[PDB]
């Protein structure tokens, strides 16, 4: 049983790949917390002037940008379009569409990701894999799995008469830095299904899903305003919380949450179907921890601010909140919350209402 | 390989938790039937004044009332809607949708419910689990795993903090009589996708499918007729037979069945694909027959009447009956059923014409 | 991990029934290639006046046929509706449909089908299962399971019953020449979603989808041209090439292949997200070849023609191509063809335009 965890830690990257112009991340897909969830996650970052080639998964992959400025470009079956990015952008990419990005400012771009393995389009195994166009590189995720591109791994006879070029310029496109390359003079390319959107940023945006002036901030990107995620059924919610601010307990009902925390650092605890204190610790900069499907989570700041990412597996997630405005407990009857806790008529009141805000709750005032 | 069912049998429960004000019985998960089955399947009871505190599952439950009038409550990410209930009611509850039930009658509400843990909305593992929002009790499922409450796991100051309350009624809140509790005064609460009907009678109370004043009748609830089982991807059929009548042999093309018998006792007969009678015997009240995908069926009714439940994993199971006016046989050419059967062909107009009902003959006629 | 191959081989049957007036063949599905795929490949073969007894199996089933006229019947739940075929037609069998076929020619009918084992529709496990309405024979199946059909398993007195006949006819259809019977006389019964059609033709006798007069073409039957294809979630691809003339290197986005060569040879190619070339070799007549979803494959025909038909698991598969008018090198911007390839921008001219045609390239000319 994936799921029956007894405790929940927060994650480190168990691999590093250093290319030329970049770095790869990875975190290791077998440990049962990531088994669970249905995920694999990854960090690429990509220094001045670096392109990642050519590349495609077996699975949907949503991209999130920490920090840079670049231009991704998708080749979806001259040039096809070249989007540009920002920090905050939210990049959707469907089930095995190739794509690229170059950087080409000093500040590296760091674009944090996740491929669910466990999607219904996977019609694999729950192995990652990653498929090169170009490049004699073993791809990220074949260290779990126990090189070349998918162009290198043909006859010489073949890619000569299936791009009709002689054997000279075969050899180039037969392999003969990894995936992260750094273009020496810098591409000069044009800065600006095949309608569809795949970028839409919840990190540097001005219009929090709640927004607090005391607590914080949360964004979501769900279908509804991200459309292209639907093809991903995937999510993911950016949240910056004021030091010792908090976000009352709550649960996903239809998705897990995987919170890579962005900045700062923030104590957390998440409880399961057994009252079980699985994770009661603190989550920080590029860490992550991985909230199950109903599991209940809570946190509490410690900086100014906590960011996170909080990628779910879902497009149109639900979560229920356990205390505030909109609470569980506050669409209850007053009589059932009497007899479930034990409480007075007058408790039962003070349970409903003494928290007037909704999801992010203000520093108590110490 | 899970469903390579040898012989099934009339299963009854192995787990019982006496609750203050009623008792909770589970079918235990583990078993082949109910591994193919994929579901999770228990039967409570509220005795008077009961009220079961709120809970939920990550998967897409559907539960029966055998006996009983009550009110139930579900609380959708004053208070919200609640819902009443009589025997006969099927309530389909979304998955992960937290909901509380209340008995005031001194009649004891009996009801039989599905857990679809093979769904594809549940995104943890093939455990049931329930989440408790309250109290100190173990829940139903941990015998199967190898407590307390959701709110009984986290820390004081996270509960004061969330709930914004002083530390005397958050220790209360925080689970300081098991699942089901008898209110000792009794509810004040009255008795009449956040407007979707969530309660259908398949009653005997309900108009009918199929009757015939010999044999029975049988009532189905799918998506058509009862829309919100489309979000469950489940259904349920009632079913009433006079003695020695029989429901013709015949199978569900997408859709596993769980046949809880209510009333009486029945004689069923499940042949799989070998040609294999995996099931002779009798199916008695309180107890379970699974009976797999493709493998065909035939009950002869032992009393008047054998009633009983069945929980199809499909919101528009499909059936192929064949023996009956809609049969399979009646659909064939009376040319190519007397060469798959080596007949004459008049004696095949007697297969496809003798018996001229739909899905329920009456007793033999002796 | 079920699709780590190593090595993939060029299948053939390990499972010959020769039955009355036809023959059953069918391919190891427990082979890590269909394993992987999550198909189950079968070869049945009717001579003249040759029935295939009525059955049905618990998945999505699509049959191409490769040669002969016949009819065939479904008894969607007089008589039902009967279409004629030829050869190239592709019949969906949705989800537990049972159905019978019939040939009348010299010309044997040589049908050719998948069912789908690793469907969202099948609840029941991976191992493949056809169940049988009559006849006592074993299922083709129960060879990799470790007979009589689904009637010969009831108690006498239940057909009896069920049927409304007496003891001797209800000895005749409880089973007292296999699946494939010879029908002596001949079946009389005439030569022409219930209306949903399920027949389609992708053969040799269709207006192609690519079409080189120097190369060959290839027929692609999509949810798009033939809609009951949605309901079994599978496509097929029929592709004649001349001799010497390839299929440019390509991956399906979302689906696996099982390609099956219909006439001739050709010397096929792929390889993994590891450019590893895990089969380079020749795939002849009635042999079969697994791609499984993001694999490379490219092809060069030794024959004319090397026809195949392609059994994708996607109602809506999409290429990609590598190489050719609409390729993803294509699509790429001049410069970063030449920082990925590490070539100059006169060569990454010669790779984006040297091959003006659509996946099929031409002889090479020498």
């Amino acid at each position: 049983n994936e799921c029956q965890i007894q405790k929940l830690n927060a994650l480190k990257p168990d691999n590093r790949i250093e290319s030329e112009g970049g770095l790869i991340e990875t975190w290791n897909p077998n440990n049962k917390p990531f088994q669970c969830a249905g995920v694999a996650l990854s960090r690429c970052t990509l220094n001045r002037n670096a392109l990642r080639r050519p590349s495609y998964t077996n699975g949907p992959q949503e991209i999130y940008i920490q920090q840079g400025k670049g231009i991704f470009g998708m080749i979806y079956p001259r040039h096809q379009k070249i989007y540009n990015f920002r920090e905050g952008d939210l990049i959707a990419v469907p089930t095995g569409v190739a794509w690229w990005m170059y950087n080409n400012e000093d500040t590296p771009v760091v674009a944090v990701s996740i491929i669910d393995t466990n999607s219904l389009e996977n019609q694999l195994d729950q192995m990652p894999r990653r498929f090169y166009l170009a490049g004699n590189q073993e791809q990220e995720f074949l260290k779990y799995q126990q090189g070349g591109s998918i162009l290198s791994g043909f006859t010489l006879e073949f890619l000569e008469h299936a791009f009709s070029v002689d054997k000279q310029i075969a050899k180039n496109l037969q392999g003969e830095k990894g995936a992260i390359v750094t273009v020496k003079g810098g591409l000069s390319v044009i800065k600006p299904i095949c309608t569809m959107r795949l970028r839409h940023n919840i990190g540097q945006t001005s219009s929090p899903d709640i927004y607090n002036p005391q607590a914080g901030s949360v964004t979501t990107a769900t279908s509804l305003d991200f459309p292209a995620l639907s093809w991903l059924r995937l999510s993911a919610e950016f949240g910056s919380l004021r030091k010792n601010a908090m976000f009352v307990p709550h649960y996903n009902l239809n998705a897990n949450s995987i919170i890579y925390a962005l900045n700062g650092r923030a104590l957390i605890q998440v409880v399961n179907c057994n009252g079980e204190r699985v994770f009661d610790g603190e989550l920080q900069e590029g860490r992550v921890l991985i909230v199950p499907q109903n599991f209940v989570v809570a946190a509490r700041s410690q900086s100014d601010n906590f960011e996170y990412v909080s990628f779910k597996t879902n497009d149109t997630p639900m979560i229920g909140t356990l205390a505030g405005a909109n609470s569980l407990l506050n669409a209850l009857p007053e009589e059932v919350i009497q007899h479930t806790f034990n409480l007075k008529s007058q408790q039962a009141r003070q349970i409903k209402n003494n928290n007037p805000f909704k999801f992010l709750v203000p520093p108590q005032e110490s």
